[PDB]
């Protein structure tokens, strides 16, 4: 109750920040997500024992894979701390709590292959779920966790509250199926431009969070260029990885994902950056004005790999 986690003075006053980078010691990783939900949600949020608990079978149920790993999870939930933090009276308590425990979970046991990698390869879980395979996937995994012995973090929430935090963790899990974000961000710029938007109206929460959880999802492309350009190398590693498999099945995969043609990189992440993360931190700095900094630091980003193709960098 009266024991609070504590960082040292540089992670301290770093973490707050948005382009905040969590570091290559994965042991205080669990002490960062514990610090940002004491500080985000409350101490009384969670039970300490419990919450612990909670985080280390998380951390277990991550598969070690280049990118869409535990500092994944850690780095998406940090993203999301940055912004309910810089947006403090617009979420309710149930949200915070919610929103925190459904990033750090959005990826659980992924394998690091897409959705329609699964399709191809006729997966079970492509036969249970048609649509969003991995991310209802990554939701099971959760309910899961959250039911074994001792790590019921919602214990003290009512009946009614319970299914609400679960709806809110379900829905924002679903939403980092990217192919879902193109409508999602096309409707809610829609709302945004005609005044229609509403954040009494439940549907339109739902979109928004579901905006926030791409944006978090792709915080990699908001970090400063050291740590976007070394990240990138782990994306790539899946992406390749990917099409090796997908030249076993017989079938010549997307040039993303071609090995072959990582000469094309700097031109496919140029194309990513106006075609998906540009869009997706407009509309949010739209939606949520202090969210700026994000849309900054990926323009810088986007800047960075022009440079790359001029070949003033390497
Ligand atoms: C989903 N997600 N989350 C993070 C990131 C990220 O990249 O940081 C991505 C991602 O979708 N990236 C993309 C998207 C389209 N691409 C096309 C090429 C490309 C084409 C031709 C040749 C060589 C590369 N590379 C791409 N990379
Ligand atoms: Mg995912
Ligand atoms: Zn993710």
């Amino acid at each position: 109750g009266l024991m609070q986690f504590t960082l040292p003075v540089r992670l301290c006053k770093e973490i707050e920040l948005f382009h905040f980078d969590i570091g290559p010691f994965e042991n205080m990783w669990p002490g960062i997500f514990v610090y940002m939900v004491h500080r985000s949600c409350g101490t009384s949020c969670f039970e300490l024992e419990k919450l612990c608990r909670f985080i280390m079978s998380v951390k277990k149920n991550y598969r070690r894979v280049p990118y869409h790993n535990w500092k994944h999870a850690v780095t998406v939930a940090h993203c999301m701390y940055a912004i309910l933090q810089n947006n403090h009276t617009l979420f309710t308590d149930l949200e915070r709590k919610g929103l925190l425990i459904a990033c750090l979970c959005h990826d659980l046991d992924h394998r690091g292959f897409s959705n329609s990698y699964l399709q191809k390869f006729d997966h079970p879980l492509a036969a249970l779920y048609s649509t969003s395979t991995m991310e209802q996937h990554h939701f099971s995994q959760t309910v899961s966790i959250l039911q074994l012995e001792g790590h019921n973090i919602f214990s003290t929430l009512s009946s009614s509250e319970y299914e609400q935090v679960l709806e809110i963790i379900r829905k924002a899990i679903i939403a980092t199926d990217l192919a879902l974000y193109f409508g999602n961000r096309k409707q809610l710029e829609e709302m945004y431009q005609t005044g229609s938007l509403n954040l009494n109206n439940q549907s339109h929460r739902d979109r928004v969070i579901g905006l926030m959880m791409t944006a978090c999802d792709l915080c990699s492309v908001t970090k400063l260029w050291p740590v976007t350009k070394l990240t990138a190398n782990d994306i790539y590693a899946e992406f390749w990885a990917e099409g090796d498999e997908m030249k076993k099945l017989g079938i010549q995969p997307i040039p993303m994902m071609d090995r072959d043609k990582k000469d094309e990189v700097p031109q496919g992440q140029l194309g990513f950056y106006n075609a998906v993360a540009i869009p997706c931190y407009t509309t949010l700095t739209q939606i949520l004005p202090p969210t700026e900094p994000l849309l900054k630091a990926c323009r810088d980003n986007l800047s960075q790999w022009e440079k790359v193709i001029r070949g003033e960098e390497t």
